[PDB]
């Protein structure tokens, strides 16, 4: 039996566990590239629905959606699903985050930048019917060109209460702690944890509302308890503070 990954891409290393995500590279076009590997659920109709996805997801082209190149079956000796995509920056929204501690690193000019990005990714895809759901630091990365992308979709601290225990306003909940987190640096985990479980329940740090008092007002109308209530991305982006930003 001859396997098309071991044959045209040279492994050089894991990405992300789980669904698994390995860092390959093409042997006739010499590239690196993002590599996940699904294996394929047994039933028919289970299989079926996600085959449905692929195809889907293959028609999106934007700016902050990860570049799309090639999906393919293999059953050696069940069933295998690989998907390559651009392979991006090894440092995340969340290294990035991490390497900005104090208050003079995070540039309100730099994180705004950043969160429109994230914002007119989930407008484009919230407009093509579908969702993100997977919204998070750590699943936000940076392209050799340091643009920004929503990373892998289709801990918990980021996700929505009705997620937990329901429709597309979830990303809206996810955007709104990841729009505190990047104008709030944390000196400690513990902190972060702290903070943003308060944050969740609609506890702010003072400072905060004394700084931002424009976008605390948003991460009040995102962060809504009733999901009803909270904004859509495009009435996000359309908002005052995106004016004027160099
Ligand atoms: C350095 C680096 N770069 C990455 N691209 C990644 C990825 C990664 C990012 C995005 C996506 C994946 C892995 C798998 C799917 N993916 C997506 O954005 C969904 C997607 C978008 C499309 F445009 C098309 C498809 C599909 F057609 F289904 F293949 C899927 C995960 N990890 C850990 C990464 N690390």
């Amino acid at each position: 039996y001859i396997s098309r990954y071991l044959t045209d891409f040279e492994p050089i290393q894991c990405l992300g566990r789980g669904g698994v995500v390995f860092e390959a590279k093409n042997k006739v076009d010499d590239c690196n590239y993002a590599i996940k590997r699904i294996r394929l659920p047994n039933r028919e109709l289970a299989r079926e629905k996600v085959m449905r996805e692929v195809k889907a997801l293959a028609k999106l082209e934007h700016p902050g959606i990860v570049r799309y190149f090639n999906a393919w079956l293999e059953a050696p000796p069940k069933v295998y699903l690989y998907i390559q995509m651009q392979l991006c920056r090894k440092e995340n929204l969340k290294d990035w985050m991490n390497g900005r501690c104090t208050i003079e690193e995070r540039e309100r000019s730099v994180c705004l930048h950043i969160f429109l990005q994230i914002a007119e990714a989930v407008e484009f895809l919230h407009s093509k019917g579908l969702m993100h759901r997977n919204l998070k630091p750590s699943n936000i990365f940076f392209t050799m060109d340091d643009v920004v992308k929503v990373g892998d979709f289709g801990t918990k601290l980021y996700m929505s209460p009705e997620q937990i225990h329901y429709s597309h306003k979830v990303d809206i909940f996810s955007l709104g702690l990841i729009l505190f987190e990047l104008l709030y640096p944390f000196s400690t985990q513990m902190e972060r944890v702290r903070t943003l479980t308060d944050v969740r329940n609609l506890k702010f740090p003072p400072l905060f509302t004394q700084k931002y008092p424009c976008e605390y007002v948003m991460v009040q109308d995102m962060l809504s308890p009733s999901p009803m209530e909270r904004p859509e991305a495009i009435n996000i982006i359309e908002n005052a503070v995106f004016e004027d930003l160099d």
